[PDB]
């Protein structure tokens, strides 16, 4: 059963590792895997902008580097801990590993990935 | 640099590879200038252009575990052979490793500065 | 909005598709707000993460031909059936078309705003 | 074809004026000679999600295939002031697929082979 406060705290903590000197907008993310472990990532920008990696990219990389599984929940936050909605690219990434019932943290209550990326 | 340890770690992480479209798993391990080792494996996607290389995982893990500069990288395929990073990954690595980063290669490691001239 | 013309131009351009890795060719055509039509096809790469969707070609062509906003898009597969853009491409299109951009679909076109909510 | 470097730079310079780069403010234009003689062009297109940015060379490669394919023979990439630029690593890998090691890239001293810009690809 999803501990949203754990996920947000983890996403806020990992945001400190963000490499975002171009945007000056650090982002952290934390996701609950179906075995119950949490994987994290932070954004990593590049001088060639189109090589930039979103925090959710880090999450999916760590998912598999730590043995795989399915994503159940995700929190993405700015430096100040405000929830953020994944970009379109990240919605497609996350859909591969979590499907439509993956929950994404949002101030009003979580959103299902299926609603954030219809007709996947 | 402990090349055997980096190769061992890259081989270990390659078992987690998510590569059902290419069926070409890859594992990568890098030494950070503070002594720690960070790892990644490739993660493909039905939209091919969203695929992440093992090296993208290494760079993500570098920063999620507190940043630093990369000193040495070993990438390995499923046969156990060293793999040269693709161009995208060379550019990625250059940002965090510069030209003196060493990449595992048969016979002896190569400098990233030679792999990506005029960066 | 001549959906027939957009679909035929998308089918035409799809014959130029470079998709030897997936064997899944895609063509796309978009009406720009000044009435002209810009096109693209998919272009894959041995490094899968470097693959370009047809819609990336549309967006590149939009700007290389002087810019504008996108009004309507048709994407087609090998059978000439409409395809929904991947999420990356939805974000791409949103930058240049916003929520009212129409995307061809069986039975009737869909708004980008519904395909990519909370943009 | 005989490579007309002047044509390729002029064409890259022209297309650079259409670059969509409101996040970096670093516009880039590119023009490539295809093996059938035609020139294809591209400019960079950035995105609010930085990692969705497309390089001028991505435009070049999309245009190549939208216009019937072939192999790239020469490329000129220019900044907003018309000065030559070297493609980024991603773009070297892209271009390698469509031009191989003998693709020439414009550079102030004289062109460079992609083979030298991307060894052991
Ligand atoms: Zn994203
Ligand atoms: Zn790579
Ligand atoms: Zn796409
Ligand atoms: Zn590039």
């Amino acid at each position: 059963d999803i501990d949203w406060k754990q996920l947000r705290d983890k996403a806020t903590q990992v945001a400190a590792g963000a490499y975002a000197p171009y945007s000056r907008f650090p982002v952290g993310a934390a996701a609950l895997v179906d075995d119950g472990r949490v994987v994290t990532g932070c954004n990593v920008e590049n001088v060639s902008y189109g090589l930039a990696l979103c925090a959710e990219c880090g999450v999916v990389c760590a998912l598999h580097a730590t043995g795989g599984g399915r994503l159940v929940a995700l929190a993405c936050v700015d430096g100040r801990g405000a929830p953020l909605m994944p970009c379109g690219r990240c919605r497609q990434l996350l859909f591969e590993h979590g499907g439509p019932e993956l929950l994404v943290d949002h101030l009003a209550g979580p959103r299902r990935l299926g609603d954030l990326l219809p007709e996947p």
